[PDB]
RNA sequence: UUACCAUCAACAUGGAAACUUGGCUC
RNA sequence: GAGCCAAGUUUCCAUGUUGAUGGUA
């Protein structure tokens, strides 16, 4: 196993006797802080300890059903009436009590002089300020109380908040200091697209438009029905005095249709959130940023321990915790994971087991691949700017062709007179028109060019179906960084040409491993990519996408079963399904609706009635793991499984760290088995997941997700932004999308 | 677009609970 | 009074994607 530390962060044991009230303010105050001040002033009637969210409140004592209080606003001496209802009891301290738990612990963070930014709390006393880009990088913790199989935990990981130490108003002031002619247009271009955050209610808004005619001295109407000015609004509610009465106003017109009336924002107390573009190019600034932000497991655990010491040091936060019956542990939680054995990577004439690094970038380019096709009559499309460089590749391509036992002829020498996209398209079309037996088509470009990749995959997956390869000069012009890159280039070449690269021994007989990916960037239509194994060694993968109603994946399953029929000759046995991640709260929509809708598609086939295991694969995980080495906390070894205590209560799931981590702490991947009709054991199912983590052929090593999952992700990525079309059926038997 | 991995920044979606609004039904 | 549906607000979150900067081959 692995004696890791941390896992889900320390146990936070709680208490009972909560009561849920809905405080109505007449007139309604729109400020959380001043409403909290009124309900702390009224502690004679509402009791010593209150948990207030802004509109919904929690007390440890049962009041009466209707409570009317006469409070005074601390700004204009406005006599307002507080209307305390009595809604819920919340006796058993179930999942219903979790938002109240997060409310009291968020105030526990708040009165430690930690600012609330986004969903997290950050410490300004730990300031790391860069005056070169006038910003502060000040750290904090992303705290949230959750419930898992081990019980009630508080998850907090080290989040660093990039606060530009200059308001949005100060940003336009600085721009006006720089440019005083076209200040408005460039300020609008900078602000639109990246958000601002209002710090009086920590709320983030996208700058849809900026109104320079609108002024805070002008008056607007609330949703309640009162005509008030912005100086008056902020002064009576939030207590903010507007310094400069000539600001613009930021409008955040929301998405779809009151809801979509408008939202108006003041630049004075809204701040920028993003990394400056001047900071990105600066090598020393980014060196400081990624030396102080990618914390080691030692530094991450030390920051969490410093948070624990700060909480135990301040008497007010601890007093709040015990007066609400909460308690934080002395240190973080300690359980043990499990290290899976390394899997033997198989080639033609030999196979090798792997060491702790789980990388085979040098163990591959000594032995021949299991099936490489006789690569002949291929072409190389290059421009003259990479001329000599490109010639070198061809030479070392032969110097790699021998080691991996793959026969390569001198290709076509095709020139690209210009780097235009349609020039590439027409020269590949001319090459395919002249000779119809061209196997592979490879182009070379300058810089990250997404539209060239789009049209190359357009032509080589839709119009004229041929395997293709795209090469960039950002890396290929490096002398010492060339051999290990050309190795992976030739491996991808053999992969997309239909030749089977390295395999892993799959211990399950006659299975159809399926991965799907629902790609929806907004714009473009949502597309489900679908990759299904059609062999016993799982080396060739059938592919198909659909365009969406998401339950109707149409003929994907029956086409996969038809090609498995045509290849394996009337012996289908098993189906293993790997779906993309969905919010918890979309697991039932996946579980009890979509799967016993696609399981009825098997009736189209002649009385099959198969087995089926459906996963939900969740990748972005804010839970961190550190190995508790006898000196300190180090990076966990690849192949680590946490199948308990940090997983969901309702379902069967596990977290797998299946990759080499050199920077910071790794992200384990969450796999939730929503269907297990084939009666897979957890050990066999996660070993199959790790086996497919080995199976990804575009990286000579293991990855965090299974190979069909990343195959479907690349395929749906293609059909979303790179194709906008179903791929041609000729290439669907190959891994053309790598 | 040779890849993989970290960490920041950001959007969209969904769940749950209160309140409000509008509809049907005892 | 009372059950259900739809939408919005406020709290809590959850997941996916995007861009960026690094590390390594
Ligand atoms: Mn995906």
């Amino acid at each position: 196993p692995q004696s890791l530390g941390l896992n889900l962060i320390k146990i936070q044991c709680h208490n009972e006797a909560v009561y849920q009230y809905h405080v109505t303010f007449s007139p309604s105050v729109e400020c959380k802080s001043m409403r909290f001040g009124m309900l702390k002033d009224h502690q004679s009637v509402t009791g010593n300890v209150t948990a207030f969210d802004g509109s919904i409140l929690y007390l440890p004592v049962k009041l009466q059903q209707v409570v009317e209080l006469k409070s005074q606003r601390k700004t204009d001496d406005a006599e307002i009436s507080i209307k305390i209802q009595l809604t819920k009891i919340l006796e058993p301290c179930s999942d219903l009590c979790i938002p109240f738990y997060n409310v009291v612990f968020r105030r526990v963070m708040k009165l430690l002089d930690m600012k609330l930014v986004g969903r997290n709390f950050y410490d300004p006393t730990s300031a790391m300020v860069l005056q070169q880009h006038r910003l502060q990088i000040w750290p904090g913790y992303a705290a949230s109380i959750r419930r898992t199989d081990g019980g009630l935990f508080l998850l907090a990981d080290v989040s660093h908040k990039v606060i530009r130490n200059d308001s949005v108003l100060d940003v336009m002031h600085a721009i006006y200091q720089q440019n005083k002619e076209h200040f408005q247009d460039e300020c609008s271009k900078l602000l639109v697209g990246s958000i601002v955050i209002t710090r009086y209610n920590n709320r983030t808004y996208r700058i849809d438009d900026v109104d320079w005619n609108k002024t805070p001295k002008d008056s607007f109407v609330m949703s309640d029905g009162k005509e008030i000015t912005f100086l008056e609004y902020y002064s009576k509610n939030y207590g903010i005095t507007v310094k400069e009465d000539d600001q613009p106003l930021l409008i955040h017109r929301p998405s779809e249709r009151l809801l979509k009336g408008e939202i108006l924002l003041l630049p004075e107390l809204s701040f920028m959130t993003g990394i400056p573009e001047k900071m990105k190019k600066d090598f020393r600034a980014m060196k400081d940023l990624t030396q102080q932000i990618n914390l080691s497991p030692k530094q991450h655990h030390g920051a969490l321990e410093c948070l624990l010491q700060r909480i135990s040091q301040n008497e007010t936060a601890s007093n709040e915790l015990t007066r609400w019956g909460l308690s934080l542990h002395k240190d973080v939680h300690k359980i043990e994971g499990r290290l899976l054995p390394m899997e033997r990577i198989n080639l033609r004439n030999t196979s090798f087991v792997t060491s702790e690094d789980l990388n085979w970038v040098k163990e591959v380019t000594r032995d021949a691949s299991i099936l490489t096709i006789p690569m002949h009559f291929w072409a190389l499309f290059y421009p003259k700017r990479a001329m000599d460089q490109a010639r070198e590749l061809v030479n070392m391509l032969e110097k790699i062709a021998g080691p991996i036992g793959m026969r390569i002829s001198p290709p076509a020498w095709v020139e690209l007179k210009d780097d235009r996209i349609e020039t590439y398209i027409r020269t590949i079309q001319s090459l395919l028109g002249v000779e119809g037996k061209i196997q592979m088509v490879v182009c070379i470009i300058m810089g990250t060019r997404d539209d060239l990749y789009g049209a190359i995959k357009k032509l080589c997956c839709v119009q004229s179906p041929v395997p293709s390869q795209v090469i960039n000069v950002r890396t290929i012009g490096q002398p010492t960084r060339l051999r290990s890159v050309a190795q992976k280039i030739l491996l991808q070449m053999n992969c997309k040409l239909g030749g089977e690269l390295w395999g892993v021994d799959i211990p399950l007989k006659q299975l159809m491993v399926i991965g799907m990916d629902v790609y929806h960037d907004p714009g473009m239509r949502s597309v489900v990519g679908f990759v299904a194994s059609i062999n016993l060694t799982l080396t060739k993968w059938y592919s198909r996408v659909v365009f969406q109603i998401v339950d109707s994946l149409k003929l994907c399953l029956v086409g996969s079963l038809k090609k498995y029929y045509e290849v394996n000759h009337c012996l289908p046995e098993k189906i293993v399904v790997y779906r993309d991640g969905v919010s918890d709260g979309q697991l039932k929509t996946v579980a009890n609706y979509e799967i016993p809708q696609l399981q009825k598609c098997f009736e189209a086939f002649d009385n099959y009635h198969p087995k089926m295991v459906v996963f939900v694969v969740q990748k972005k995980i804010s839970t961190n793991l550190y190995l508790a080495a006898p000196d300190h906390f180090v990076t966990p070894s690849p192949g680590t499984v946490v199948d308990h205590t940090i997983t969901s209560c309702e379902w069967v799931d596990f977290y797998l760290l299946a990759h080499h981590v050199r920077q910071g702490c790794g992200i384990p991947t969450h796999y939730i088995c929503v269907l297990n009709t084939a009666n897979l054991s957890p050990d066999h199912m996660q070993r199959l997941t790790f086996k497919l983590c080995h199976m990804y052929w575009n990286w000579p090593g293991t990855i965090r997700v299974p190979a069909p999952c990343k195959y479907a992700h690349k395929l749906a990525f293609l059909s979303g932004q790179i194709l906008h079309h179903e791929p041609a059926i000729q290439l669907c038997g190959n891994l053309f999308f790598l």
